[PDB]
């Protein structure tokens, strides 16, 4: 395993989610960093891992699911078997995290990327260690029906700087928003 990283975007008043999709518009530029973030792998011959929840899982559209060269593992008590497309299923996130320590995995993981939802992050947040956190501050209150979990400032640190990371504010169909990357060790 090369890190343990979350990736979210997340509006002024903590909101990521509403009725199982994003709260705002599609903003291309956001989901083309996503995709740049998650994908990239510096380790020669190795891929990156995604953890999501099942409600994330179906809340990408079917024709690009599997998200495309990362290996995908949903996590879900209830299912049996990984939902069609996906590639692992992991009862908790402990499990999933042991999961890329056996040997179908433990040569091929680089980075692991938890791309959400709320509980999965909420419990990361809080895993022990090095942990990066890579957030878009979407920088407009949305309704929403699911939250990011709070980030405690006492140990995460918000970076001045990061390779690959835009600075400045963006701007995308009226909405400025802007990439952060925040990290802990612990
Ligand atoms: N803005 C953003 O960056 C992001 C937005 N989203 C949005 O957020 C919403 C989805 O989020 P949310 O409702 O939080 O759902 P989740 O994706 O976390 O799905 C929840 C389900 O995942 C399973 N689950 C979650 N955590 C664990 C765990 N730790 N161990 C075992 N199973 C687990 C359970 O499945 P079971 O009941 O089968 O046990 C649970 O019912 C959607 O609206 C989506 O569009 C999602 C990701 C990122
Ligand atoms: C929920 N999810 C997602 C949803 C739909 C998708 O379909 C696709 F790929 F566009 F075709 C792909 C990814 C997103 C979308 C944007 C996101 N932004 C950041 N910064 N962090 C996240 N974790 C996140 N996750």
């Amino acid at each position: 395993v090369g890190s343990l990283n979350c990736i979210v975007a997340v509006s002024q008043n903590m909101g990521i989610g509403k009725n199982g999709d994003l709260p705002w518009p599609p903003l291309r530029n956001e989901f083309r960093y996503f995709q740049r973030m998650t994908t990239t792998s510096s380790v020669e011959g190795k891929q990156n891992l995604v953890i999501m929840g099942k409600k994330t899982w179906f809340s990408i559209p079917e024709k690009n699911r599997p998200l495309k060269g990362r290996i995908n593992l949903v996590l879900s008590r209830e299912l049996k078997e990984p939902p069609q497309g996906a590639h692992f299923l992991s009862r908790s996130l402990d499990d999933a995290l042991k999961l890329t320590e056996q040997p179908e995995l433990a040569n091929k993981v680089d980075m692991v990327w938890i791309v959400g939802g709320s509980s999965v992050y909420k419990e990361a947040m809080n895993h022990p260690g090095h942990l990066k956190l890579f957030v878009t501050r979407i920088m407009q209150d949305f309704e929403s029906d699911t939250f990011f979990p709070e980030i405690d400032l006492e140990k995460y640190k918000l970076l001045p700087e990061y390779p690959g990371v835009l600075s400045d504010v963006q701007e995308e169909k009226g909405i400025k928003y802007k990439f952060e990357v925040y990290e802990k060790n612990d």
